[PDB]
């Protein structure tokens, strides 16, 4: 298992160094998005939470297609504010309930180290 803790101050530095295989060793869910919300990476721990097969969601749009419950000012609105301002770093609780048993999570969104892609980190609560 990779040793990186959810919510770490320098998490984006650690994950910039990791390939796909290593992302799958994280203890929490990790999704990498572009600025339009298209899914670039989606790890195994996230699929364990949500029942989605990573291979099938990569390339889809997270807010339009995969996770409509996150199309809300509270989630998608904060994402788009952070993409526009260049300072995305926020943590909040949320419920995921589209085609799945409703599941409470903690979400951390953070800009990636290079600044042109964005992470969504998820763990159960
Ligand atoms: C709400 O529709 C949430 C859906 C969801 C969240 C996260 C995922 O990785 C997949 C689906």
């Amino acid at each position: 298992m990779e040793h990186v803790a959810f919510g770490s101050e320098d998490i984006e530095n650690t994950l910039a160094k990791m390939d796909d295989g290593q992302l799958d060793g994280l203890a929490f869910g990790a999704i990498q998005l572009d600025g339009d919300g298209n899914i670039l990476q989606y790890n195994a721990a996230q699929g364990d939470i949500t029942g989605r097969d990573p291979k099938q969601v990569i390339g889809k749009n997270f807010f339009k297609d995969v996770a409509p419950c996150t199309d809300s000012p509270e989630f998608y609105g904060k994402f788009k504010e952070g993409v526009a301002s260049g300072n995305l770093n926020t943590m909040f609780e949320y419920t995921f309930d589209y085609q799945m048993t409703p599941t409470k999570v903690k979400v951390h969104m953070k800009k990636a180290l290079s600044g042109d892609s964005y992470w969504v980190f998820v763990k159960r609560v």
